[PDB]
């Protein structure tokens, strides 16, 4: 829900004023499905802390490349407009909210 | 040279007599960029034994839903219109050909 | 009757003479919720021939690569600890019956 | 200074005696390539006080997975065998050198 990023958007969208979590997601990906909601509730539990950004792989493949994309889903944490934190993308509420315990604090 | 299959008309491009190998892919996979040129190869020296068919999972989501799709590359190989082996996308020519020493026999 | 093996006890499941018929699956994939009444009706009807057992690929992802699952579901029968056959797709009861007719002696 | 390294001798290396920094690659990632020059020349400079290595995704799966890389590049610096710092995507000199000064005397 908070925003969607393109490979047009990303560079200005990902930029210091704040930490993004990107979601590498797919059409096609069955754990995407379960992880969206899980993101949806994430985001508005936090929306102070950080931003989820969704970034669909299936129209977007410069910054999916770019950054060597193995896995769908996959999630990137950036600060100070850099990736500083990468997770594999199937994570129940508890263990996404423990990995990314420093940002919520 | 591969066939390039699309969710409008991929069921009755499996429909059986003769074998056809399925490449579920994506330009941004680096993996499937790694395979793209040993496929094209492999089909070039088994025309006669199985047919190199290639589905873009960016442009095809359906095909790829509706096989369970986890991650990519992945190949399948289909005969009589059903699918009968899954095989790990990312591999050398030569395992490849180990792994498919039946229908190319 | 559709007992569930994980990583920690998938091995010793299998390594055993008893054909055991697995079923690889996550709760995102339709066609593989559909499977799972007419394999529950399957292990009741043929419990003295075959044992069948679930596992989820979501949550036990070590089982799920030895395997080399990239499509679910997927359903592979286990005899003297070794796999001796794959079926990829839904299979409803009719099909089951005929393709492990093997099994079913 | 490049050693490479593999499932079999990784946390052997990473125990090492010393610091020693990973670069996770493959051949299909392209900022991977361009950061193997960088790399060099920083495990020239800093030889004294730390050791390069590098890992090859597609060829070290339980590594891979051991450290949840799902983006590369991603170089991560051991100190007393245990990850202390971590850094995604292409790093110029200027960036390596100020990242990992903290670790340069």
């Amino acid at each position: 829900a908070t925003m969607t990023l393109t490979d047009a958007n990303f560079q200005q969208a990902i930029q210091g004023d704040g930490p993004v979590l990107v979601d590498f997601w797919a059409a096609w990906c069955g754990p995407c499905r379960m992880m969206a909601p899980v993101l949806e509730e994430f985001a508005e539990a936090h929306a102070d802390k950080v931003t989820v950004a969704k970034l669909n792989v299936d129209e977007n493949p410069e910054t999916t490349s770019q950054f060597g994309i193995m896995s769908i889903p996959t999630l990137i944490l950036f600060k100070g407009g850099r990736p500083v934190k990468q997770l594999i993308g199937y994570q129940p509420k508890e263990q996404l909210e423990a990995q990314l315990a420093d940002v919520l604090q």
